């Protein structure tokens, strides 16, 4: 790698591991729409095995950038419109407070309060749909934008219904498979589990386990090879000779929502850049991120903007997950960890690097 990135990596990620008490990470930096690896640690402690370029980890809610672009693509074959309601993929959910849900409120998180968690008693298709007909909500549709796994997850699930595949079925055939992630993962196959890193929380070696919608929510493991693609494929739409899933990509950086300085995408978040670093830091604590915040429709959305700061926090209980990208810098960054570690060091190590390389 050019010597400037070598410095500015060393300098910031090294003491950021020191600092954090991570067991293992591994770093893309994007320069030029060029990847450049970094690694360091242990993928499993005990064993003694280091993080390597072929290191699977957690991504957590990064997923849901997959997810946005799955949805994206679904939009451009024409399968669903954001502006559909909610029922018509799920005629079932026949309860009063779903009448004016749109796919676009599921996407964005602007449904009316839907939590951020689906409880962990649901465990069965009858269980979900209990916890949807009962769920009442604490706002009118789109007016509130509240994070919640509960809403961008069913319209994953949603969004793949005309198809007749399954969520992980249209992940893999029209995302994963064109881009060439094939290191990318719903479910690690039993060949792969010697790549999947342990997570740490409290010193305990933890994977993330099973939930409702998980899949769509926070359930992709990636390398940090594949996860350098899947930025570059973001950065460069007119790359993926899929129409579909160019036009996808492009769709997940519309801007359908605004609060403050911050617009909300299909799973990826975005600022105009220059970006005010204290806000991207400030704005990444839970205090904030998960905090109900009033938003303002942008009709039409606006098609993605080149000059943007966008980006993804994620986390498991034992793996802490960023991504963030610059388009008209051709300018990016992959941090994968397996400790989850507050989010306002990894946007603030991020910064750091890009910041140093515009
Ligand atoms: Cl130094
Ligand atoms: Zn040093
Ligand atoms: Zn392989």
């Amino acid at each position: 790698a050019p010597q400037q990135i070598n410095d500015i990596v060393h300098r910031t990620i090294t003491p950021l591991i020191e600092q954090q008490k991570i067991p293992g990470m591994a770093v893309a930096v994007i320069y030029q729409g060029k990847p450049y690896y970094f690694t360091w640690g242990y993928a499993d402690i005990a064993k003694k095995q280091p993080v390597t370029q072929q290191t699977l980890f957690e991504l957590g809610s990064v997923s849901k950038t997959f997810t946005g672009v799955l949805g994206g693509d679904a939009i451009a074959r024409g399968e669903i419109k954001l502006s559909d309601p909610t029922t018509k993929y799920w005629p079932e959910l026949t309860a009063k407070q779903w009448n004016g849900i749109t796919l676009l409120h599921l996407a964005t998180y602007t449904a009316g309060g839907l939590p951020l968690q689906v409880p962990d008693e649901v465990k069965s298709s009858s269980d979900l749909l209990r916890f949807y007909q009962n769920w009442q909500p604490a706002w009118a549709p789109g007016t509130q934008r509240l994070y919640a796994n509960s809403s961008i997850g069913l319209f994953g699930a949603l969004a793949v219904k005309p198809s007749g595949l399954s969520f992980e079925q249209a992940m893999q055939t029209r995302v994963f498979q064109p881009l060439k992630l094939n290191h990318t993962w719903i479910n690690v196959p039993p060949a792969e589990e010697k790549n999947y890193a342990w997570g740490y929380r409290e010193g305990k070696a933890v994977h993330v386990s099973p939930g409702a919608l998980d899949a769509e929510a926070y359930g992709v493991k990636s390398t940090i090879e594949d996860m350098a693609r899947w930025v570059q494929s973001n950065l460069k739409p007119l790359d993926i000779n899929e129409k579909t899933l160019q036009q996808g990509i492009q769709l997940a950086q519309s801007r359908y929502w605004q609060t403050g300085d911050m617009y909300q995408g299909l799973g990826w978040e975005m600022l105009d850049w220059p970006v005010n670093p204290d806000s991207i830091i400030n704005g990444s604590d839970n205090k904030i991120a998960l905090a109900a915040r009033p938003v303002k429709a942008i009709t039409p959305p606006t098609p993605a903007v080149r000059a943007s700061w966008v980006h993804k926090t994620g986390a498991t209980g034992g793996f802490g997950s960023y991504v963030a990208f610059i388009p008209e810098k051709e300018l990016g960054i992959v941090m994968l960890a397996n400790k989850n570690y507050p989010n306002p060091a990894r946007v603030d190590a991020a910064w750091q690097i890009l910041n140093a390389l515009q």
